[PDB]
């Protein structure tokens, strides 16, 4: 067998606590090299301490091959142990029938293994629920809607910035434009959100800042006055909550804006500033050489987000900064009852801070949702002591690549499988899936205005384990290239809205919330049934939901389903190129 | 190539911060399958943000194959980056010359890789020294001596337990025997320790407890009165410190003894006890059925260490228990200036507690040494936020197995290589290497009283990266089977001491402290030079120390070294079976 392809990392996503007496264990092997895996497991102390002749290694537990990423196969088993201590090893058999035991001590013939020595085995030493990953259940039933507040709705012309342009969803906005969107506009259109069926709003930053996007924070403790005030934000959160809609705000803690009191004090007082060590300043005075691009300097004497001199990086290892940021994070939860924080550039802040943040939030709200913005693999933030989830850009990016280009269905299924096996099962269900955002081109533009393709992408994404999000205006087919063009004023004129797409998105949201969210502990299965043809199944003990996606260039015929939930062709059996069909069937 | 055998786990022992601008990166591949590995790495934002034509991926960095465990090869490189943000990927070429790029997105031909997208790469997002592993430098120069205080020296008959037996190192002690050893006895023999050359004392538990081993704690805040009192312990620590000897105490925090105030309160008051939730009680009253073995019950209604009813497990997730234990840990450091804590059964206490413990200790003493007793792989406790090191029983156990049985030298070198590549390089230098202890048979008994074999085992262990420890009496050749027989009264009668072994151990301690500890940033190399013949090299930029060990059944001839440090044969060129020779040479 391919022994170099076999690996088990103890105390990780491959061995973790699910409840006081139960653990999940995984093994990686080389694809199709290993025929079978059994787990030998039990209480380490039982081997020598108990007077019985029975030994735990005499009754193996079968492991199941659950996924493959094209390189490796992944196997899993759930183990229950009342003594809440576990020693375990793997019996692996390859395609030629060669069997070995694999343990913390390496690879052995069974006859050579020291099975009576507890230290031979991998260990889960005591099942610690304080250390385990917990998923908040309310997120399961959520469909999110992301609002970039400058561009959603102007409900109050009297707070508009100087130079505000007329509201025109056909504009191509520049980087410094204002259209006057604000919190009253969101309040004004809560009926639209409830009619669409969404149950969570994600706001981009709303705190005082000079820009239209407000990531260059001036004051974290004040709603930007062009958006509203504290009273209005409280009214908005209560009105959302009354409609069953949770609220997630954007925490911009990696850097502060250069018009903040703190940075302005550094510019006035240099190293004598009380805030000098709140930042990462290499040489005083803190300076840079301006260029023709506001957002770029080649030589700032302080660390920044990217290379923009207007966003000095915060020193989150400084205990005064930790206290400042934790007080901000507490204030908005305690005084306004928000339900979640989305963490901007969360990977560039240290784990020590995020553990303190996690502890503070869970002490306020044990079901709080902490969402990190990270575009690469995120295992070390998703153990259960830092974030709940991340924005799942690697996963939706792979979906986009499949639908928009011409890779094989095998390639896509390999990539999604790889992703899921990076994380604990409950973590995968908390991941935040959005196909586009204020940082990407719009879906309808990526699809070259092919609405059928856009519907397929959205439906495929809405069938995945993670929770889906709709970027404002997707439901009417808004177009746009990348930032700033993906931030057009929301389309409120009916002549300019795609009503068919809105109707479709209402139906899709209903399949997600009424069917997919209501299965119990389901299994997801990816089947490649032909060239660019995929069958996705989610199933529990009672019911199976199946979606077939034909993204080749030929017609596909399927058996007429008894209960079709959603389809694009008028036929109940034939799928043309880029059609899909979702149905439900009982499990037999 | 064997792609299933290639793996890089970001933010782990394969990618970690060594200082503000420097990181160490590792890759695993299948043994001898990959010919070369280059790293492509640089600031993620530099790709699109900088106006230059240069891109970081145009100048690869060569990685070096540093170890092999017989299954996998391990490659390493050190990278410096002034922007303190790193994106990286690996260029791997197999034995047939097939080259691929391996990144967070998987495996690609170079021509197909999206090298301009920062999200293609693995990431070290910002170099966080607050999250990094730190090794205390004083441990580098230490050789430890482990004292089981009941059995080292009786310096005060007036505190002896009732039934104390006459001091006789030829006795076979029973599990409940007392010989009257105490803290005054240790004070009385500090000259012996200084003459041997040791610079750290590890004491087994000294707090009030009814047994001879005192792991069944009655009161953590009081020195056991058969050992001494607070004044005497302060005198002992100051006297040790005056001689350049650090002091490590045993923290028994996984369980408490059943004669403690807390457990006795549970027995009196059942669930109405203020301490009921300090424990893991499944059913009240807390009870068990006694057996003929004091240390075993089959049905205790509360969790215990092993199956002994006298050691109820502490609930370290309870904040009252956390506070109690942290106060104890603080008290002995603050009031008595101890230098380290050894943590008994440390794996069965939760990571949340150990992070709080770590933070508390480092705030008192930034160079504190935290040593966990764990007999299996310990990666998740050695990241830099919990322990400094563990008792390195997997490593010394492999050494013992080689010298005492007849496996190949390749097998041993594979096992040691596997061990070292589990951990960060600095961690490996902090590991605590003892060949025997109060929990194992004695070295001289394992060696069947073959003193030459015992000398080889000790010398081989003392050349390893971790810090060595001598269990009391090893230096005079004490014998003993496992506990309780490994706890004989210390041999103080000269007629019964092996003076040749004591002389040898003085010389060996001097090679460790004067030569091996004084190299700068050295490399360790394991060479198998013949059947059961091993050449161990440690070398820095100026000097190389080489040890050759002949453990076959034939003579071995080596070149006459110019500067021999330590050898067992009278010859300067010939090694008989089980001889060794250590020398030093300049690096050319
Ligand atoms: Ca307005
Ligand atoms: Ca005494």
């Amino acid at each position: 067998g391919n022994l170099a392809g076999i690996m088990h990392r103890p105390d990780s996503e491959m061995a973790y606590v699910v409840n006081e007496q139960t653990v999940n264990i995984r093994l990686r092997t080389a694809k199709d090299d290993i025929v079978s895996v059994e787990l030998l497991a039990g209480d380490p102390y039982s081997l020598r301490s108990l007077p019985t002749d029975e030994k735990f290694y005499q009754v193996p537990k079968q492991m199941t091959k659950i996924m493959s990423d094209g390189i490796s196969d992944f196997w899993q088993v759930t183990v229950t142990e009342p003594k809440r201590r576990l020693a375990y090893a793997f019996l692996v058999t390859d395609m030629l029938g060669i069997q070995k035991i694999y343990s913390d001590k390496g690879f052995f013939k069974v006859a050579d293994a020291d099975l009576m020595d507890m230290n031979f085995y991998f260990r889960m030493p005591f099942f610690q629920t304080i250390d385990q990953y917990n998923a908040p259940e309310w997120v399961t039933d959520t469909v999110w809607y992301q609002i970039f507040p400058e561009r959603f709705a102007n409900g109050d012309v009297s707070n508009d910035p100087v130079g505000t342009k007329p509201w025109d969803s056909t504009d191509h906005p520049g980087r410094e434009d204002f259209y006057g969107g604000d919190l009253q506009g969101i309040l004004d259109h809560l009926d639209h959100l409830q009619e669409l069926g969404i149950s969570g709003i994600y706001l981009n930053p709303i705190f005082q800042a000079p820009s239209n996007h407000k990531y260059d924070t001036q004051d974290y403790m004040t709603v930007d006055p062009h958006f509203g005030d504290a009273k209005l934000f409280k009214q908005l959160v209560q009105a959302a909550h009354e409609r069953g809609i949770r609220v997630m705000l954007d925490a911009v803690f990696n850097h502060i804006g250069d018009k903040s009191v703190q940075w302005q004090d550094v510019l006035k007082n240099e190293q004598a500033s009380p805030y000098a060590d709140w930042f990462h300043i290499h040489q005083f005075p803190a300076t840079y050489t301006p260029t023709d691009n506001f957002e770029f300097a080649a030589d700032a004497t302080y660390d920044t987000f990217d290379y923009t001199p207007h966003m000095p990086k915060l020193n989150t290892s400084n205990p005064e900064v930790v206290d400042y940021l934790l007080n901000i994070a507490t204030y908005w939860v305690k005084e306004f009852d928000i339900d979640a924080w989305r963490l901007n550039v969360a990977n560039e802040i240290d784990h020590h801070f995020w553990r303190k943040f996690h502890d503070a939030m869970m002490a306020l709200k044990p079901d709080f949702y902490i969402l990190g913005e990270i575009w690469h693999t995120s295992q070390s933030w998703l153990v259960g002591d830092e974030f709940t989830a991340v924005m799942n850009y690697s996963y939706t990016g792979a979906i986009l690549q499949y639908f928009l280009e011409n890779e094989s269905a095998d390639a896509l299924v390999q990539k999604m499988s790889h992703q899921l096996m990076l994380y604990r099962d409950a973590t995968n269900r908390m991941m935040f899936n959005t196909v586009d955002s204020h940082d990407t081109p719009r879906l309808m533009t990526l699809a070259h205005e092919d609405k059928q393709l856009a519907k397929s992408i959205l439906t495929f994404t809405f069938m995945q384990p993670g929770v889906p999000s709709i970027y404002y205006g997707t439901e009417y087919g808004m177009t746009g290239e990348n930032d700033p063009d993906d931030r057009k004023p929301m389309v409120w004129q009916p002549e300019l809205q795609d009503h068919d797409l809105y109707d479709f998105m209402q139906k899709l949201v209903q399949v997600r919330r009424q069917v997919i969210a209501k299965l119990s502990d389901d299994k997801i299965i990816f089947d490649v049934i032909g060239e660019r043809q995929i069958r996705l199944t989610r199933e529990d003990n009672q019911t199976r939901i199946v979606g077939v996606f034909n993204n080749g260039t030929t017609d596909l015929t399927v058996a007429q389903p008894t209960s079709i939930l959603l389809k694009t062709n008028q036929s109940e059996t034939q799928l043309a190129p880029n059609d899909f069909m979702i149905w439900t069937e009982p499990v037999r």
